[PDB]
């Protein structure tokens, strides 16, 4: 674990991220541009409160698939025990979807990228869920505010999934190391990159999973 070890897992993470990101930065910000109409808006609020579940279960959990195949290729979470990879995807694999879903989060006009267009918050009225959806707009809002970088996500949302203390791990140890490993390689890249001042701008890990109640 010394400078080209620790610069081999900074660069193993981010191709790892970069082969399962699902939705291409260059395309999100491109997009950005094409915003669903009023008329669209209501179409999307006339529907049931089941379709817009069903729509949106089908692309998140989508999203947990492509999640899935990112914390598959790091280095070391194959090694990890049945039991404990599980654990780690059950406690981890919706918060890294939030935080993945802030580059698709137009920071300007305040609108989220769903099903082809970028619109605002009104577009899931049809819910009935306005509280969660403000919090998450609120948690993008902020993470946008920060201009996280590709490579940045990548090696923050290994950090999100490889957690020494979720409860109901065989082997605490293996996962400790492996944890401490991707903490040595985002504070290298940072310090790299002239970025250690986001550090202290990163919300808490108790804040990512508070918005995980009626869920
Ligand atoms: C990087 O993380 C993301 C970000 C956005 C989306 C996805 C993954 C999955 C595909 N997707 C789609 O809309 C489907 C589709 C694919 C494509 O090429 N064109 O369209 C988007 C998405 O699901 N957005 C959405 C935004 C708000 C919500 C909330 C209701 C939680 C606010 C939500 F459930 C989904």
């Amino acid at each position: 674990a010394s400078l080209t070890e620790i610069e081999h897992l900074v660069q193993s993470v981010c191709k790892s991220y970069r082969e399962t990101c699902q939705l291409r930065l260059e395309d999100l910000l491109r997009q950005r541009s094409n915003i669903f109409s009023r008329e669209e808006v209501t179409g999307y609020q006339r529907k049931s409160m089941w379709e817009m579940w069903e729509r949106c279960a089908h692309h998140l959990t989508e999203a947990i698939q492509y999640v899935v195949e990112f914390a598959k290729r790091l280095s070391g979470f194959m090694e990890l025990c049945q039991n404990d990879q599980i654990v780690l995807l059950k406690a981890g694999a919706m918060e890294v979807v939030l935080v993945r879903m802030c580059r698709a989060y137009n920071a300007d006009n305040r609108t989220v990228f769903f099903e082809g267009k970028y619109g605002g918050m009104e577009l899931f009225r049809a819910l009935g869920c306005s509280e969660l959806i403000s919090s998450i707009f609120d948690f993008s809002h902020s993470l946008s505010a920060l201009h996280f970088s590709e490579d940045e996500i990548a090696l923050y949302t290994a950090l999100v999934l490889i957690n020494a203390h979720r409860p109901g791990l065989q082997e605490k140890r293996k996962v400790e190391q492996l944890q401490y490993n991707l903490e040595l390689a985002f504070h290298h890249h940072l310090c790299k990159t002239h970025r250690q001042s986001i550090l202290a701008k990163l919300p808490p890990k108790g804040k990512l999973r508070s918005l995980c109640s009626q869920h």
